[PDB]
RNA sequence: CACCCAUCGAUCGUAAGUGAUGGGACUGUUCGGGGUGAAAGAUACGGGAGCGCCAGAGGUGAAAUUCUUAGAUCGCUGCCAG
């Protein structure tokens, strides 16, 4: 099943990516973000714990939401990309490019592009003591 | 310009320095995350409610302890606290 429109128009949903160092959300909702459509994350396509950022895993994640939203009739995605933010890392993790490649070249038209790493205009003691995650 | 009358007071008088690119005090005037009192804000971390969705999420060199179909993580809008 699907939404009714004229032929010339396109159906919006939002891809909200959440590129962390250890997994990849790929999560087609509603433009309300109330309501998901589908949500595939990169530990749900591999075997190992390494994996779940693996650049190939958001690819075969990211097309298995875009199938499925074409599925339920959602034709370009407004995508929100996301770092784990706050204070762990405002850097989007590897499985971030791949899973925009995996849309687009799925076939979702593509609207809007956003960054809505979380920010703080100030923060909570970060984990890790005054000497950090020594290694 | 030493005086002239109109019309306002008419205290009795400085004579032992000068006013340091010394100091202090004052006036004016910036300037500044200087101090302190009281409201308001901001996202974020956390919890919580409502609404979705379903199989993982978290973490790592790799894992495991940890949380999770009794609905975790994720998404949206209020809420509470520091």
């Amino acid at each position: 099943y699907g939404p009714q429109t004229a032929a010339g128009d396109l159906v919006f949903g939002v891809c909200h990516i959440y590129a962390s160092f250890n997994d990849t959300f790929v999560h087609v909702t509603d433009i309300s973000g109330r309501e998901t459509i589908s949500r595939v994350t990169g530990g749900m396509k591999v075997k190992a714990d390494r994996d779940e950022s693996s650049p190939y895993a958001a690819m075969l994640a990211a097309q298995d939401v875009a199938e499925r939203c074409k599925e339920c009739g959602i034709t370009a995605l407004h995508i929100k990309m996301r770092a784990t933010g706050g204070t762990r890392s405002k850097q989007p993790g590897p499985g971030a490019q791949s899973a925009l490649r995996a849309l687009a070249r799925s076939g979702m038209k593509i609207g809007r592009i956003e960054d809505v790493t979380p920010i703080p205009t100030d923060s909570t003691r970060r984990k890790g003591g005054r000497r950090g995650r020594r290694l």
